[PDB]
């Protein structure tokens, strides 16, 4: 009995939520191969002991799929400089650790089984750096460009209509560019350039020998007597004091500005006819409904909740404008993230396909403003900071293959998909995760093992095209019990989401629901046909706990008021977020931090962090005399009981009683204190563990702002919403039935 297996009787257990991090189910294969097998945090699979069959998938009710972060930052990576590249003649599969050599001057594919031979340069072959990694670089050449690498090149298209104006976006903006203007990947030949909008367009001209910067504005795009993109898009080196010209102007360049539309369409397909001839990254900031020509958004928004319980009012696109824009500029290499700083609704679902099919990201800053709401404006300070200086790769393709008899069935993620297993994408961010549904056509009846190969070609910023791959190997099983004892629960819930996204908008909110119940009601129900009390397999105890937290997340919530701009923007998150930082936005963890301690703790950055135990979802766990930290993924709660310690109230949030800590609190001051510097490193092992910089959220017991806290308590009833007790006796009559 692997331990993967013993029965849980969830009915009964108070305590299944581990008090550490949920390490991924290690595949099962031999101690050799262990060693040589691809990194979890870089490509996983749902089902670690691949079902031999279709038929044996179906019975297991688990859906099958892979999760991906391929071009995650890496401490250590080996780059392969190699005249020839060795792949399969018939699938064209990567060399890897898996293969076999059959005579040391030829392999075996370990995906569709051909026999190859092994080039002299390759030339001990199964000592070469391929087949000792399953994720390595190749650097490539001209076989693997279309056209020269294409240079850096960034585009910023900014709102300037008054609504955006008095957000004050400009400023944070401006700023973080100009502290890391030098910072931006790219050599020599990096190319920067500005839009500005309202009721026109602004273009403004950069090229080398101008003293000032010359601001072009028409009304009219397609306008014969524009400049070439040449004196729009400039080198950054040659124009760099133009261009920190510009920078320093802007942000006073439309004070208290009459212009309240915001032509943000005709701005767009500007932008991609600039972009069509390089391709590269356009960074857009809106901060209202599109008013003004082509694109333009109607104020949709169904104030009656009620309305969107089973279906979701105006939950798709209201166009297909943004989806057709994305498309056309993926065409050219041009990837599209869209800042939306808005703080009344401005169609996320339609916006957001600017971003959604070009391989771009999306950044939400609801009621974004400079003075009145500078937790925000110091949000988005840090998250440009990482935008602007993390790595990036051009004009991107991705694929991925594996072993004859699987396919992969719907992909997850921002990008243009290009085949049943390649993907466009014109950026590729090291900050974005993708996930995929597989199928199995035929039986993996051929051998025991079965292999998973993620290729991902770019162009780096330096000019280079580079080919990075992940190759997973897993062992193929015939047994139930087998899958069972293999499943990756995070990774199936995650993957879960990304289908309760798609059938949320294809179908209903409410089928999304229902389906997600049913895949607790039919994996439980089939576990127990291999074998008064709902059991479960260690592997799948947390399952049911985790689908109810999906069930409650603001994606597919119906018990509480949620903001429909609020629910895209989550959907969006399932959608791109890799499965270490997705999971805490599922499941936040709860943590203690009144009593912080040393043991425990861990030495990290060379200083000592706390390691307080992880606390499950319930206002049970919430001792009223203590302080809890809630760790959402993009958001910090700070819980504070009424008769919570005064120590802590005086030496970590620095105040005299309860009574005395001000509302709207979101930041810990920096109090020369034991318990301070202990509470203050705990935080910042938190954010330093993920790209992002999560607003911190001081809530006290007086009722305003603590909803915020108790709604995310998801194994307690609400409103209208069953209580983890009653969720497990719900499962348990669908499944008795
Ligand atoms: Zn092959």
């Amino acid at each position: 009995q692997p331990e993967s297996l013993r029965p849980v009787n969830l009915t009964q257990e108070r305590n299944i939520l581990p008090m550490t991090p949920v390490w991924a189910p290690v595949p099962n294969l031999n101690a050799d191969l262990k060693k040589l097998n691809c990194s979890p945090d870089s490509f996983r699979c749902t089902l670690t002991n691949i079902p031999q069959t279709q038929a044996l998938l179906n019975k297991a009710k688990l859906p099958l799929g892979l999760l991906l972060h391929p071009f995650r930052d890496l401490t250590q990576l080996p780059v392969i400089t190699s005249n020839t590249i060795v792949r399969c003649r018939s699938c064209r599969t990567y060399i890897n650790p898996f293969v076999s050599f059959i005579d040391q001057r030829r392999w075996k594919c370990n995906l569709c089984y051909r026999v190859n031979d092994v080039p002299e340069e390759f030339m001990e072959p199964h000592k070469r750096p391929e087949v000792q990694n399953s994720t390595v670089e190749f650097i490539a050449s001209s076989d693997y460009m279309l056209r020269p690498p294409q240079p850096a090149v960034y585009l910023f298209v900014l709102d300037v209509s008054h609504n955006a104006v008095e957000a004050g976006y400009l400023t944070i903006l401006c700023q973080s560019l100009l502290e890391n203007l030098d910072k931006l990947p790219g050599d020599s030949r990096t190319r920067i350039g500005f839009m500005t909008f309202d009721s026109t367009i602004h273009f403004y001209n950069l090229q080398e020998g101008l003293s000032q910067p010359q601001m072009l504005i028409v009304s009219d795009i397609d306008d014969v007597f524009l400049p070439t993109p040449d004196s729009l898009l400039v080198n950054l080196y040659e124009s760099k004091e133009l261009i920190k010209d510009l920078l320093n102007a802007l942000p006073n360049m439309f004070t208290n500005t009459r212009e309240t539309h915001s032509a943000l369409g005709p701005a767009l397909q500007a932008a991609f006819k600039l972009m069509s001839p390089t391709g590269g990254r356009v960074s857009v900031f809106q901060t209202q409904l599109p008013s003004l020509g082509a694109g333009l958004l109607q104020s949709r928004e169904d104030p009656n909740q009620r309305s969107s319980t089973k279906v979701v009012q105006h939950l798709g696109p209201a166009t297909d404008f943004y989806k057709k824009l994305a498309l056309d500029c993926s065409g050219q290499q041009t990837a599209v993230d869209l800042f939306l700083l808005s703080s009344q609704y401005s169609d996320l679902a339609s916006l957001a396909c600017m971003s959604k099919y070009s391989a771009g990201c999306i950044y939400y800053y609801p009621s974004f403003h400079y003075t009145h709401n500078p937790s925000q404006a110091e949000k988005l300070q840090k998250d440009l900071k990482r935008y602007l200086t993390r790595k990036i790769g051009f004009e991107a393709v991705m694929r991925i293959r594996c072993t004859k008899g699987l396919s992969m069935h719907t992909f997850h993620g921002n990008f243009f998909v290009r085949s049943t297993d390649l993907l466009s994408l014109a950026n590729i961010n090291p900050d974005a995760g993708f996930a995929v549904q597989l199928s199995i056509e035929e039986s993996l009846t051929d051998t025991s093992l079965v292999c998973f190969q993620t290729a991902l070609l770019y162009t780096s910023s330096k000019g280079e095209r580079r080919i990075r791959v992940h190759t997973l190997c897993l062992p193929v099983v015939s047994s139930l019990a087998d899958v069972y004892a293999g499943v990756d629960v995070q990774a199936a819930i995650c993957l879960l989401a990304n289908m309760a996204v798609d059938r949320s908008v294809s179908s209903s909110l409410s089928d999304a629901r229902d389906a997600l119940v049913n895949a607790v009601v039919d994996s439980l129900s089939a576990y127990g046909s291999t074998v008064s009390a709902l059991m479960a397999p260690s592997s799948l105890k947390l399952f049911p706990l985790y689908v109810l937290a999906l069930l409650k997340q603001k994606a597919f919530r119906t018990g509480t008021s949620t903001r429909l701009d609020d629910r895209v923007y989550a959907m969006c998150q399932i959608k791109s977020q890799p499965l270490v930082h997705l999971m805490k936005m599922i499941h936040p963890n709860l943590y203690r931090i009144d009593r912080l301690t040393d043991e425990g703790a861990v030495h990290v950055n060379d200083r000592i962090v706390p390691q307080p135990p992880l606390q499950k979802l319930s206002a049970e766990k919430l001792t009223r005399e203590g302080a809890f930290l809630m760790d959402c993924g993009s958001v910090f709660y700070i819980w504070v009981g009424k008769g919570c310690d005064n120590n802590f109230i005086e030496d970590v949030l620095g105040y005299t009683n309860f009574a005395s800590i001000p509302q709207k609190m979101t930041h810990l001051p920096e109090l020369d204190t034991l318990s301070s510097e202990r509470a203050r490193s705990f935080i910042t092992w938190l954010r330093d563990s993920r790209p992002l910089s999560p607003i911190l959220h001081i809530v006290k017991d007086e009722s305003p702002a603590k909803a915020e806290f108790f709604q995310h308590l998801i194994e307690d009833r609400t409103e209208a919403a069953f209580s983890y007790y009653e969720f497990l006796l719900h499962v348990q009559q669908q499944i008795c039935k």
